[PDB]
């Protein structure tokens, strides 16, 4: 959900 979160769930967000 808060992608801005960590480096992982940015990825994973941007990615798809």
């Amino acid at each position: 959900r808060n992608c801005f979160e960590s480096v992982a769930a940015l990825r994973r967000c941007m990615y798809g």
